[PDB]
């Protein structure tokens, strides 16, 4: 397990996925006054982002997940009393305490027997949420699980920082998991390297402020905002993720060309292109929606499913690989069959 823990589940399936994005659409024009048009043009070419959605002050990740959840439950026809666990994966919770999972439990009318867990993960979070939820179902702790995976990273961006300002958008998602009777297996790999903490971090805002003054890379940066060392993240990613993809493919037992899609965290288009090439993946089978939504952090994979795979999922079972990487450092994969599904949708606030 030198390159991550290998995990297998059976007896659980994805039953539906809904994404909810802010109705506020922010075009690149927005940024030309503060940043030079030429510089904006060159950066957005590389990152691939034409538009993104930004939450207003009264809209949180929890709110986006609640609205997605309402739509998902209505579509599935699942009664609130039937939900056994809700896991909220986010870096932008409502409160320091209580956890936002409790707010969602109450707002969705879930029962007292519904487990409520907030877990702090970023870009690597979706495959981990899938694994945890499917493990709960396999082990008989649950029959129906909701995964509320969302973020409003726009609220942590320094508006004077060009790289982060142009990159991030906001989204919230809800994924339904249910007990399944087939013999189909899901495979996951989950890895961590906390030595990367200082390369993707919000220095101030928690209970042990990072020593930003002592870090030359942070000169002129706001400590309450997101810091990213792009060069370090690129090198981390280009090394760890192709190995993750290879090993995931090997343990899932299916030929590369029999996958319907390889769903990557939408880090930036330059990175996505480099990863697909290094992993020898066919570019047409690597969906991208960063152009319309920006990088939506932990929401990026489920948002990709709803915006890019809705029509294909209606009709067939898809063989999917999912690869998340980022903050922690952390990286994670899922490889499994999904669908057909009728409840796959993208709504706005
Ligand atoms: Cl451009």
């Amino acid at each position: 397990f030198s390159a991550g823990r290998e995990l297998r589940t059976q007896g659980a399936r994805i039953a539906g996925v809904v994404s909810c994005v802010p109705s506020k659409q922010v075009d690149n024009d927005y940024f030309v006054e503060r940043f030079d048009a030429s510089a904006v043009r060159d950066v957005v070419k590389m990152i691939g982002v034409n538009r993104r959605r930004w939450a207003d002050a009264q809209t949180s990740a929890g709110d986006l997940c609640r609205k997605a959840g309402e739509k998902l439950l209505a579509g599935l026809g699942w009664q609130a009393d039937s939900i056994d666990a809700l896991i909220f994966v986010s870096q932008t919770p409502n409160y320091r305490l209580p956890a936002t999972a409790f707010v969602l439990q109450a707002e969705l009318d879930l029962p007292a027997s519904c487990l409520a867990l907030d877990i702090n993960l970023g870009c690597s979070g979706y495959p981990q949420a899938l694994w945890l939820g499917m493990n709960l179902i396999q082990t008989g702790a649950a029959k129906r699980v909701l995964l509320a995976v969302g973020d409003t990273i726009s609220k942590m961006i320094d508006p004077t920082d060009r790289s982060t300002s142009l990159l991030f958008g906001d989204a919230g998602t809800m994924t339904a998991l249910e007990t399944s009777n087939g013999d189909a297996a899901a495979h996951f790999i989950i890895g961590a390297d906390g030595k990367g903490a200082r390369n993707l971090i919000v220095p101030s805002g928690g209970f042990k402020p990072y020593d930003a003054a002592a870090d030359e890379r942070m000169a002129g940066k706001s400590p309450e905002c997101l810091f990213m060392d792009g060069g370090e993240i690129f090198n981390f990613t280009l090394n760890a993720v192709p190995k993750l993809v290879s090993r995931t493919l090997d343990i899932a037992g299916r030929d590369k060309d029999s996958y319907d899609a390889f769903l990557f965290h939408q880090a930036n288009l330059f990175m996505l292109k480099h990863l697909a090439k290094k992993a020898g993946l066919p570019a047409e089978r690597v969906p991208v929606n960063i152009g319309e939504y920006g990088n939506t952090s932990c929401a990026s994979i489920p948002l990709l499913i709803t915006t890019e795979l809705k029509d294909r999922l209606k009709e067939e079972t898809l063989q999917l690989g999912m690869f998340g990487f980022g903050v922690g450092y952390s990286w994670a994969s899922a490889a499994l069959a999904v669908g057909p599904l009728n409840i796959v949708d993208t709504i706005e606030t």
